[PDB]
């Protein structure tokens, strides 16, 4: 169901990889800079996300990355269901748009990515932000 | 007020440092393994936390770590108020207790810490978990 569904995606910037988790119903995001797209990086990120938010189902833009036994262990341990198939381009475009706008304010790319995550989750779209929508969606399900 | 108050603390294990953020009203935690307690590590962690949860006020067990101009920049950029003074020993004892219980299941300490964060936030105390309490507290304030 809708409150526990997340989409994982990866995007490239400055010879680095940005791993993004999107809470599908709200548009709320978590993101991190990693050296390369690997099973180990995805597994560790999933384990972190699942301890912080209710993660019931995960989708990816890269099915081969979910085949990894390290990713399988993270989903098995956290009780996450892997679901095939999957917007993503637009989220990656909007995130890179925010990143480019703030890039000069920081030395490290990871700092600019976290500033971009902050801007995205706090942005009101009398409208609500993605941060307000995720908390609203999950509290309703409790 | 109560929904935006966080406590930061650091604890040592296996020659490494575990940086813990506790949502005071719920007992919900975020934690990471870092090489050493620095202004830069604390600043980056604060920037991440504030983009993910409403962080209005932060307290620490180590005031000298909040004096750093890098920590000051993170709080200024994210609009966090630093508040002097501050339970913590018991949270560190409970977290290390959970860590020791799972330590053998993983090679890396960081993996065991994330498993411990997952266990703590999901643990029901008909009672509610820290994960349910934080979402409940924040949705009420919306
Ligand atoms: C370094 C490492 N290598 C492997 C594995 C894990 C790993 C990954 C996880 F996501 C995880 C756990 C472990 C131990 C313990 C339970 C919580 O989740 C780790 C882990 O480090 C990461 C990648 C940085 C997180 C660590 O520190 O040990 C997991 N292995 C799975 C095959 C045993 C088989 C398996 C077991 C269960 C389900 C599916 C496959 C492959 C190698
Ligand atoms: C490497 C680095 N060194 C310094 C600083 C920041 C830094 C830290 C932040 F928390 C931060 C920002 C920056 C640029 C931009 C806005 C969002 O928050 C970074 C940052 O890397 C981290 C530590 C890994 C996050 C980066 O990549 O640039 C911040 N500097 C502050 C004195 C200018 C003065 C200041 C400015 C505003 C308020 C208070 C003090 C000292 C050196």
């Amino acid at each position: 169901s809708s409150p526990g569904i997340w989409q994982l995606d990866c995007t490239h910037l400055e010879g680095k990889v940005i791993l993004v988790a999107v809470h599908v119903a709200s548009g709320y995001i978590e993101a991190e800079v990693i050296p390369a797209e690997t099973g180990q990086e995805t597994a560790y990120f999933l384990l972190k996300l699942a301890g912080r938010w209710p993660v019931k189902t995960v989708h990816t833009d890269n099915g081969s990355n979910f085949t990894s036994t390290t990713v399988k262990a993270a989903c098995w341990w956290a009780g996450i269901k892997q679901e095939d198939g999957i917007v993503i381009e637009s989220m990656n475009k909007e995130l890179k748009k925010i990143i480019g706008q703030v890039r000069d304010q920081a030395e490290h790319l990871k700092t600019a990515v976290q500033m971009a995550v902050f801007i995205h989750n706090h942005k009101r779209k009398g409208g609500y932000s993605a941060g307000e929508r995720i908390v609203d969606i999950i509290a309703t399900d409790i």
